[PDB]
């Protein structure tokens, strides 16, 4: 049964690449990744940082997050990110993405012990 760690990894993590992203990146990513299985998820955001980096941000700039609890962490540094966002043409089960690759501070909610990233609530 997928942990909340698990599940962020899935969503939100690929370190594999620097960059480098095609313009096909989010089309084949949120795919394989299952965002694409019980609908189009709208918008996802891919961090291509390793692991150990993205893990670090628990103990960083401490942010208010989006839904009014306090257990947000902002990246003291840009990271490289992709941003998939569904296109105006996109129907599921044929989810379709614009691919934008930004250099950008994520913000990620952390919870459990260890203490580890399980949401990803905006890049600024
Ligand atoms: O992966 C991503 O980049 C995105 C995934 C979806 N979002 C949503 C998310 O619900 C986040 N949000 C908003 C309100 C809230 O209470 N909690 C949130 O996480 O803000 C975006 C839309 O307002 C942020 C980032
Ligand atoms: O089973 C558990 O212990 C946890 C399973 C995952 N979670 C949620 C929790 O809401 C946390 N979250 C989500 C949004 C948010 O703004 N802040 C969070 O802490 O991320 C996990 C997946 O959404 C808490 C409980």
């Amino acid at each position: 049964k997928e942990t909340a760690a698990a599940k962020f990894e899935r969503q939100h993590m690929d370190s594999s690449t620097s960059a480098a992203s095609s313009s096909n990146y989010c089309n084949q990513m949120m795919k394989s990744r299952n965002l694409t299985k019980d609908r189009c998820k709208p918008v996802n955001t891919f961090v291509h940082e390793s692991l150990a980096d993205v893990q670090a941000v628990c103990s960083q700039k401490n942010v208010a997050c989006k839904n009014g609890q306090t257990n947000c962490y902002q990246s003291y540094s840009t990271m490289s990110i992709t941003d998939c966002r569904e296109t105006g043409s996109s129907k599921y089960p044929n989810c379709a993405y614009k691919t934008t690759q930004a250099n950008k501070h994520i913000i990620v909610a952390c919870e459990g012990n260890p203490y580890v990233p399980v949401h990803f609530d905006a890049s600024v």
